[PDB]
């Protein structure tokens, strides 16, 4: 349902202005690549770790879950 990857602060993730529902969101490499985000303002980069928001209802925007947490 939510993605459940963790990741560490010299880890890479991707923001997306787009989806977010705070600045402090992000869903890691794989959710990213497994969703549609073209157009999007998104940018991969570090976020001090954290976990993943895809398929968070409250943190992400439903059209930028991935595939595998739709
Ligand atoms: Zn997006
Ligand atoms: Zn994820
Ligand atoms: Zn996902």
């Amino acid at each position: 349902a939510v993605c459940g990857s963790v990741w560490g602060q010299n880890d890479l993730a991707y923001r997306c202005r787009t989806c977010e529902h705070d600045p402090t969101c992000a869903i890691c490499v794989p959710c990213f690549q497994n969703g549609n985000h073209k157009d999007h303002d998104y940018s991969i980069m570090y976020t001090g770790g954290g976990c993943c928001d895809c398929g968070d209802t409250t943190a992400w925007k439903r059209e930028g879950f991935c595939s595998r947490h739709k």
